[PDB]
């Protein structure tokens, strides 16, 4: 038995729909009932910010239900100021028990287009970061089932509690998955995007950048999924599975890297293509102003029975053992909390 206390569609043949997300989301009633919305096919120009309880988003198919905006960091307001990495996401989860199922949430900042752009260029921004999915240190329980998330640059961004994501595609380049959450995926597609912009032998992109706090149990898990090329132009060796994002954070002595956000990937039974040469450093700017790199042996990031062309075994590539992998199940990631749909 499944209902809709809303219904977003593009016809005005279909009859009493919202014709726009975000007005179909407003007008929930205050309060922390669950409120299920179905979103009929199509591409909806939208920015989103989720913070009603227990909201339920249902598209009615991940192929055809997509929210899309294009906004990069180096995007400016009307002011003059720029959005920032957090300010450029086209939905933000700022709130508890959300799901999205079947749909599919981009953004449609250009980045291929913006570095093709002249250095003289006014117009080009140099601050590329463009999130899609933005859950923040208020969202805790968010679920996305088949759902698709599209960008180049930082396309999903996991802060604050515990978010799953089954069934997914996931597409980008540098750093696409980043942030202190702790975050599970479970079967989805992993997919790593081509850069024209990158000269043969460099470094195309990082599937991910945790920022997980060193007292933090979990962080990102990715879990009996693929990691995938976008086409056979994506060189090998060129993306790294991940370098440790120690971000820029005030503290009571200055403004700069978290020395204790240690971050966490960890890859079980997941599938890897030629594209992945193993983990990578980052750097940021130390309590001095100086740079200081982080290293990814410093870092909690481990393998467990990867397969697949990329899926090398060396001292580079830290594996856990079948105990270690046994503490990475669904129960003990998620811990009291089951993902459910509505
Ligand atoms: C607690 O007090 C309150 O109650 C306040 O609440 C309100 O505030 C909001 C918000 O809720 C709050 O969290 C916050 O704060 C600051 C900051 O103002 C804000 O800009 C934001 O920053 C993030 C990130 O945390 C920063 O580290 C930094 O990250 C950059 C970069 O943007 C990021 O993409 C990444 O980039 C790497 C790499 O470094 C780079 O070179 C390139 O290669 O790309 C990489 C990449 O793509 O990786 C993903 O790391 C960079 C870095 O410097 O480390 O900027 C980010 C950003 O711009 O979004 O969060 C900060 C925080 O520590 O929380 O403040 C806001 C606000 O005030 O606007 C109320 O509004 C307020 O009045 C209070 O009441």
């Amino acid at each position: 038995a499944t209902t809709y206390n809303a219904v977003v569609s593009k016809s005005s043949s279909d009859g009493k729909t919202f014709k726009t997300i975000a007005d179909a989301i407003a007008s929930a009633p205050a309060g922390s009932t669950p409120f299920v919305i179905l979103i009929k096919n199509g591409v909806y120009n939208e920015r989103l910010t989720i913070t009603r309880n227990n909201l339920h988003l249902k598209g009615e198919s991940r192929n055809g239900a997509v929210i899309a905006a294009a906004t990069a960091a180096g995007t400016l307001k009307s002011d003059g100021s720029k959005w920032g990495t957090a300010g450029s996401s086209t939905i933000t989860i700022s709130a508890k028990d959300f799901s999205a199922q079947s749909l599919t949430i981009r953004n449609d900042f250009d980045f291929p287009a913006n570095q093709a752009k002249s250095d003289s260029d006014s117009s080009k921004i140099k601050d590329t970061q463009a999130v899609a999915l933005y859950v923040t240190k208020s969202g805790d329980r968010a679920y996305f089932k088949d759902v698709s998330l599209v960008g180049y640059q930082a396309t999903l961004y996991v802060s604050g509690g515990r978010s799953f994501f089954s069934d997914c595609r996931i597409s980008g380049t540098v750093d696409f998955i980043f942030g202190d959450g702790t975050a599970l995926f479970n079967n989805c597609d992993l997919v790593s995007r081509y850069r024209a912009d990158v000269k043969s032998g460099n470094v195309s992109g990082y599937l991910t950048a945790p920022s997980t706090n060193i007292n933090q149990k979990y962080g990102l898990v990715i879990t009996n999924s693929r990691v995938i090329r976008e086409s056979d132009s994506v060189p090998a060796k060129s993306y790294g599975l991940g370098r440790p994002w120690h971000p820029t954070t005030t503290f009571s002595d200055g403004r700069y890297a978290d020395p204790n956000a240690i971050g966490q990937t960890v890859f079980l039974n997941t599938s890897m293509d030629n594209h992945i040469y193993g983990w990578d450093k980052m750097s940021g700017k130390d309590k001095n102003g100086n740079t200081i790199w982080f290293n990814p042996e410093d870092s909690r990031f481990f393998e467990y029975k990867s397969y697949g062309a990329g899926a090398t075994v060396s001292k580079d590539r830290r594996q856990l053992t079948d105990a270690q992998a046994a503490e990475y199940t669904q129960s003990k990631v998620l811990g009291d909390w089951t993902p459910t749909l509505p």
